[PDB]
């Protein structure tokens, strides 16, 4: 299964292969070509698909670093998936220099975040909205040049009010030329429309 | 629980245990205590064991960062080592956002390098003996605030008579009061002694 049948970087081809993959299954078949390309994505795929690889391979494809500048939001509800997401960041960037990523999924002192962000700004943010727009909000955190909005378990997300709400003021402080794509394992009809508010004629996957 | 035994400060095993790492290999079990305290090693284990871990966990541990100076000096054989050593620092790192690693292994105009360290000067330096001899003696790298020598694949570097030399003349540049320890997956019983004269009582380990 051809990870090599996908247009990526050869650093990047070579990382895939480092952590044996050798085989997309159907959902990244159809889903990385397009993604690569910076189109949106809706995708719901069920567990063992490798949604995270899609973006995580997509985004680091797509990735212009410009050193103190984040380019890419990653959003999720639970706290262990989102230092897998990180995880697989460094697996996949293995031979690509100085790309940075950093987690912000609530930690008590919201200093200790606004003094990553200012000393060793990543590329990367992976977090929590409510921290997220937490440090949007304060200025610690410069939105204005991300490529890339992601979010994983987004129904989780967007079902719930309050949290939907968080994401909709992080979303309008980015800018509108980016790539916007969703994940999640379960998208019921009711809350597929809420995530295509988000994008612009996206591809569609559910499985 | 694995890492969380070894008595790191709170930003190290956060950042372990963040990463996903739950594991000590044996060799790791063994050096990483009496490495932390300070004490010289020359380790000897197969490939998978986390050498390169061990240092970069203990010297991350003991790190007493000044701003403007290298603390750390870390020398291998391998370019691609050499890079890989970079990504696990700045992996283990992750809490500590002042820390900076820089990675000099030849290949471009010394120039470069040089602009580096009289603009953003690492803490942690990592390269082949060639290039860091040179930028020493021109003066753009100052050893005499080194507390930690590092080489890994130490033997193919001792081996050639002419990487020994120079291994032996940035080795006289530095601080008497500091940690040495080397490691490779392959110590010959004619290279050990070789190995020992640059340490102090160290504590080895051949597996």
């Amino acid at each position: 299964s051809g990870f090599r049948d996908f247009l990526l970087k050869p650093e990047l081809l070579r990382a895939i292969v480092d952590c044996g993959f050798e085989h997309p299954s159907e959902v990244q078949h159809e889903c990385i070509p397009q993604a690569i390309l910076g189109m949106d994505v809706l995708c719901q795929a069920k567990s063992g698909m490798g949604k995270t690889a899609v973006f995580v391979l997509a985004t680091l494809q797509q990735l212009e670093p410009v050193t103190g500048q984040v380019s890419v939001l990653v959003m999720c509800h639970t706290r262990e998936l989102a230092f897998q997401i990180s995880k697989e960041y460094e697996r996949f960037s293995k031979y690509m220099p100085n790309v940075k990523v950093a987690v912000f999924f609530g930690g008590l002192s919201i200093k200790k975040d606004e003094e990553v962000l200012k000393k060793n700004c990543p590329h990367i943010v992976v977090g929590t909205p409510g921290r997220i727009l937490a440090l949007a909000r304060n200025k610690s955190l410069n939105l204005k040049h991300i490529k890339h909005f992601i979010l994983d378990e987004c129904d989780k997300m967007l079902e719930q009010l309050d949290m939907r709400r968080d994401v909709q003021e992080i979303f309008r402080m980015t800018p509108h030329e980016k790539q916007v794509m969703m994940f999640s394992a379960t998208l019921s009809k009711e809350i597929r429309p809420v995530c295509r508010k988000f994008m612009q004629d996206p591809m569609e996957i559910f499985v």
